[PDB]
């Protein structure tokens, strides 16, 4: 599971104080010590959304809750000192963080099938309806080579590989959710569909 | 920005049929072709979460959702046929995939605030602002930062400096407590390092 985590850090002029003692015994300023530690903290949360709020006189957000943590880390790192001023708005920062939780992904289903809905508790279209409610768009891919003509001894015999394929309801599901139905009769055809689907959702 | 995409794949026994012709002209079964194409598709996606639903007689969720595409690709690779029988559950497959979007609907909210100072200036008061974070289900951890009393050699002579006179700890404590978080005081870079490690351990 994943969490959304807001980083609200202090930029007041008092941050410039060389307070912080490292193991080898050196003193460095507060902001530098923070940059170091928090950057390592950012690298640790692989699956989570992080954002950055910087505060003082006025509180402003630096990063709006991206999954991409290299930017959040980098953005924090190029931060400087004394820009904000000598006073701190703690209530401002906490509020802006909370507000940013609210102002915050696109959803897609790719359904692949060789046949009709033979066994199920809930009907396929009622699922597509529920999918629409949750903003999920469904792309549907029917798969089978269909009818093929086999030459033989006596004369023409015809074999159809996918007649179990229900293209009617597969089309409905896609159209209902605002997606498109595709039919792949071979591997080349199949790659193009998915190559196409990638392009449709950038 | 970032997308959530649920892959729903048919594993019914009919998928073992080889009607799928490849580039070079030979034939291969449907699941094999699917494994190929979908795996390649997965590599192409960037910055999106992906999950895997497999169906047949019943539908089940193979991968919840993730930024690691590799695991979705491998767990696809090792899938075999005839475990789920002949029949297909398309509704169940979609309903389960749908469901998987609703667990992404409930992220736990966490704020990490650090400060050297009291809330000297601001229109919004700290404990008001804290109250709201609780209303919005946010657990905020507070970190006080400053050495405190410190012996120092000035040019003029040896001197005792308290470097965090300003630090409001009981406001910072109230904030964390009010919202269910914890308050930490960092008197050096190592305690500071340890402090964020602890917050890592508390939120898993
Ligand atoms: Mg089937
Ligand atoms: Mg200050």
């Amino acid at each position: 599971e994943h969490r959304d985590m807001m980083l609200v850090v202090d930029l007041s002029g008092s941050m410039a104080e060389e307070d912080m003692k490292t193991s080898n015994g050196d003193f460095v300023d507060r902001l530098t010590a923070v940059k170091q530690v928090v950057s390592d903290f950012i690298d640790q949360r692989k699956g989570d959304r992080l954002g950055l709020v910087l505060f003082g006189d006025h509180a402003y957000l630096q990063t709006p809750l991206t999954f991409d943590r290299n930017t959040v880390r980098e953005q924090l790192d190029r931060t400087v000192l004394n820009l904000v001023g000598q006073r701190t708005a703690i209530g401002e920062g906490l509020g802006l963080a909370t507000k940013t939780f609210i102002e915050s992904p696109q959803r897609t289903i790719i359904l692949l099938s060789d046949g009709a809905n033979t066994a199920g508790v809930l009907e396929p279209l009622e699922a597509a309806q529920l999918a629409k409610d949750n903003h999920a768009k469904i792309y549907t891919v029917g798969i089978g080579a269909g009818e093929m003509q086999v030459r033989g001894f006596f004369g023409k015999q015809t074999v159809n590989t996918a007649r179990d394929l229900d293209e009617d309801t597969l089309t409905k599901i896609a159209t209902m959710t605002g997606g498109q139905y595709f039919r792949a009769r071979n591997a080349d055809e199949l790659a193009e569909i998915y190559q196409t689907i990638d392009a449709l959702e950038p």
